[PDB]
């Protein structure tokens, strides 16, 4: 049979989620909480999703408007297998304890501390660390861009350094600055590194900055080599990595704006680039030290991570059936 | 069926190119490109054939290795009709080589009325195209404009239109402003005129540029010559093909939102082809009717491409030819 | 000299502060801050007592060794009159505090009509505050219409103005939208009926928020009840105070360049005062008249706040005081 | 007095000359333009006669009724020294006028190394200039990386920078990109071999375009040679010449506060002429610094300029200039 989903917050990573959800034969939607009857709540509805409440705190929202529900989250709780939750940073970790009481497994994504979950994931990564286990924090968007391709030359790296330049708000969002300015982390490091030492052992520090886009983040990397290993070495060792593409900037890819209308020409569901995208020309070696350059569709590249996580929580498949099977759901060739 | 071709594979071309393999009347031939960039390996993995734009750039394509099937003078050699979606006042250059090929063309708003015999939007004039050799579909804006506009034309006494236009689509990363609000000072603006090459109406219009890329938003004002009242124009409103109501009580606070209504739709390259009406923004004062629309400027003309040709080749009817084109790319009314 | 004292070092605040520091007639007794920040370092730099808007606040100083005059309920005791620069909405929960310091006060735009005694543009209708003791300076934009309506009110039989406008001061860091344009639903904008607080015209207005930091623009339409020439017009905008004509002609594309302009004057924080017209757009078609200006929104109210002073107080006629507040500010004309 | 000529009245141009006439031992001779634009009839206000930059473009002052005092060429013959803030690319090209009227000249950072005699930056090589007659003063990001690296020199074997850029100045109103992030493919890219052309050290780069026009940003780390504490580099930047720190804590949450700062200043142009560091960003984790600073491009290499002219026509020491321009602008 298939294993029942639930998805707590039907925010931008959610409704991508549940999405992905319906296209696995082995996993069945069986619901998604709004806070509000907005048009997002009317658009599940309109795709056959039931609609429950996140709380019986947010019915009367729903009753205000007349829009019918099917419950709310303590109604979903009862009839999944798992809930991924998907709601603000720091929420999850309030919600734990219903998921514990209502007996389910959870899914919480990279906004919330690893203590959350028994293990931070990233397929390609530690598939199997995450093999039974209950619950499992999906790391950030960020933290997913960073491991897929860190983990694919571990083995060659001494030390990294990585900084974030890092999108201001996602494209449906229009209540969050800045319009005009450079905001920096003054923490060194960010919360990036340690959080990609969830997943993988490496020697990594990383530094952080907001700008004014809406599209993409991007990642400026270095690499101290303490073993062998050229440019080819690396670009060969990219092409072959899953969920990773090699963009060519002289094929007309200039910028984040040209990655993402590839995902629009592809006719991606919300112009999604669930892949990794790294700059072919940015790949060079001076000395020692490798760099590279890459950049991270943050609303949709942690898609594929939450139905492998599933998976391996329920032990329903091996780390490549998994990730070859959410790939060809996903349109992903990989 | 009729056999097209496209001359100018950009931001129009590359989606009424996917329009026009969508409508089994009609045959996509071939489009052209003027350098092998990745838009050009997208329309061959695409299985459409790519022909140099001309002569000239053959050896851009040659020195990557990239095949073509030909050059423009060889896709005009296949085609019933070309639709050229060059650059703004390209077209007209154009136009020479269309007319000796003997094939029928079709500019799109960029360029001067000059160009064509008549200019279209299907729902308001589809008519005056009927068989008709050089056609010109007017821009994103006055499309967006005549549309609603002539759905109450015959209350329309006189208007006034603000553009308040996006300043580069989000492919155009090498245009500005960063910062500005830039003025156009020329007043009146030239899309009043663009729109009474479509229809009869009293109208003056003023545009301006903003630092946005996703939809251009206009303000319209309308001096009612017969009564009309807020209910009226929600129901006109409803019963117009490529129009939708949205209402910002239920999320749609900006462009960016309704542009998330068409992402949901998964539709090719978030394509909103409808005009976006704020319901809430309607509103009658005095003699006044006002309200406020938003037009997704990579789409919008896409659909009214697609019937200039069944008018041109009078292949159909004008609501049987919108009702077909709406079917095939997913506009409910 | 007149006691002054400001509540809210905000944008608006330590401009009038600043203005106020200029004036031969006035003193700035203290300004206001919620906390120790490097605005309030600022203050004390410049030697300007500093009180904690509130008992609740004077913790966050202690907590940083930043030594406060007192409190807003020492500073009140101080003054004649204190100029709320609060945040919209706070300025009317600020009144009941002033009445019972027994002080005067002015508040600024965002606060309702009924919060003052009368609304005020010097220009416009200086006489209507003289000797009041609650004064509401109209908004930023309002500021900007008010200026060059009320040159041409004689001629004016209805007015539409859209207001397309800056999303965040350019210190504003934690404001949207990035990439939208925003529309207020609501027809008509507060504008209209504000501008109708200061002169009588018939106006309706509408506003929409886009991505830029800059300035406000303002594209107006005024329908005309008696004869007027485009070259009337300029003459008359030639001869308003704190009005400005900028050719597009010598390079005033847009907003930037404006601003440009006060940069290169060497502006105090680049300021603006001025209503910026570009010249260009000024024109009449038929019954209407048409031209588009720029409001510096972090500027423009701070003359207007100086003779609001003086009305209140009976300090000067009119002319008066604006020749003098226009000569401590640099104001051109 | 030295006579001092413009060449190229734009963004760092029209800074530059009224840096001049801030000075006392050198007057401006005039500036030139291209067109009659606004910014040539704010230069004729200030009573500073504007030349033609070229004789081709003599007939667009005349179809306007802007009279000039004559062109370049007028310009050179009334002149010890012209600086050159021409677009990038032009100064190669307008050398050999220079040199064939005798006069010495500076050029900007857009301008390749083989441009000049020697690469600049007061504070670090000012001796190198001196008595030269050609000498470029480097970028906004150079400027930037070498007033600070340069006082931790001795620490650092090995340095790592990124570039966060703004995409257009402010006034510049038709560049984008208006949103996304553009990637300088070219690694390390030519911020480094840069700096290198003023100070001796082990730097790499890499550089980046983002949607805002304020200020650039670097992301900055030091591999070090000898223990250095973070107490230790603060006190070295709070000792180092137009440089100042500046505190999240205290409300600078991002380039708009610290641009803010040179408002509050009453700044012309709102001229940030030092460079930025956030005090928090400041840290040492095993044998490395990291920190994070900020510059104002528009301003930054203008201090730099002034002082170029004083080494290439040995007017004065070292400091004397440094202390000299900072006076006469307001740097502290
Ligand atoms: N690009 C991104 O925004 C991004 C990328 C990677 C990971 N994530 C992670 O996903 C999680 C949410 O991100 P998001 O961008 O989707 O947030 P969001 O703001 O888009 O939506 C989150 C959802 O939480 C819902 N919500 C609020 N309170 C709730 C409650 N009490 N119960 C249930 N739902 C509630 C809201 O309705 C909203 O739909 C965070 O941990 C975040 O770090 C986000
Ligand atoms: N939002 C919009 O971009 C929009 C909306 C409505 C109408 N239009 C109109 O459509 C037309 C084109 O707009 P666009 O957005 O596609 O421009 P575009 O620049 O995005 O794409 C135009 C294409 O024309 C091709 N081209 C250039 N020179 C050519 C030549 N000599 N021969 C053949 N092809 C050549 C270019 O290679 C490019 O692929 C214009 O008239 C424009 O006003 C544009
Ligand atoms: N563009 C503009 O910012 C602009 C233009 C014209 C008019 N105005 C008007 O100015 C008035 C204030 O605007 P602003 O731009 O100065 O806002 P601001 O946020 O820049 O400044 C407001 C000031 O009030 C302070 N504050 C918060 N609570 C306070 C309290 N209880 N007491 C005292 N201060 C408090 C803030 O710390 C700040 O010092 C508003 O009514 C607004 O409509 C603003
Ligand atoms: N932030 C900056 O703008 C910045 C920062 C650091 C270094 N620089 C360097 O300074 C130089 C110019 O920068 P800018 O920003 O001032 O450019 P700018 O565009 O603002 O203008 C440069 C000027 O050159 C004049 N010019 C053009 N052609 C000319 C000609 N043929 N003869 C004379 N003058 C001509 C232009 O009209 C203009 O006034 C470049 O090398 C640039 O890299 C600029």
């Amino acid at each position: 049979m298939k294993v029942k989903v639930g998805v707590n917050g039907y925010g931008t990573i959610g409704k991508r989620v549940a999405y992905a959800v319906t296209k696995q034969d082995d996993m069945e939607l069986i619901g998604i909480t709004k806070t509000k009857p907005d048009f997002e709540a009317y658009r599940a509805k309109e795709l056959g999703i039931p609609v429950y409440a996140a709380s019986e705190e947010f019915i009367p929202r729903f009753e205000k408007e007349g829009f019918e529900v099917a419950g709310t989250l303590n109604d979903l709780l009862e009839k999944v297998d798992i809930i991924v939750d998907a709601t603000p940073g720091g929420i999850g970790a309030k919600n734990k304890p219903l998921y514990e009481k209502a007996g389910v497994k959870a899914i919480f994504q990279g906004g919330e501390k690893a203590d959350v979950a028994e293990v931070s994931f990233v397929a390609q990564a530690n598939y199997e660390a995450a093999l039974g286990k209950n619950y499992v924090r999906v790391v950030s968007c960020n933290t997913t861009g960073l491991v897929r391709t860190l983990s694919a030359i571990r083995e060659y790296a001494d030390y990294v350094y990585a900084v974030m330049i890092r999108r201001a708000a996602d494209p449906n969002d229009t209540k969050r600055g800045p319009i005009n300015a450079i905001k920096p982390t003054v923490e060194v490091p960010s919360h990036h590194g340690p959080d990609v030492q969830t997943v993988i052992p490496i020697n990594i520090e990383t530094m952080a900055f907001v700008v004014p886009t809406t599209l993409m983040h991007v990642h400026s990397v270095m690499v101290e080599l303490k073993k062998p290993l050229t440019k080819d070495d690396v670009i060969d060792i990219f092409e072959n990595t899953t969920r990773v593409l090699l963009f060519e900037k002289e094929k007309g890819f200039d910028s984040t704006a040209q990655i993402i209308e590839f995902a629009r020409d592809l006719h991606r569901e919300w112009n999604n680039l669930y892949e990794i995208a790294v700059w072919k020309e940015s790949i060079n070696i001076k000395g020692n030290r490798l760099f590279y350059i890459q950049a991270v569709h943050q609303e949709s590249d942690v898609i594929p991570e939450n139905i492998d996580a599933i998976r391996a929580m329920f032990e329903l498949a091996d780390k490549w059936d998994s990730i070859k099977k959410t790939n060809k759901s996903l349109g992903i060739l990989k």
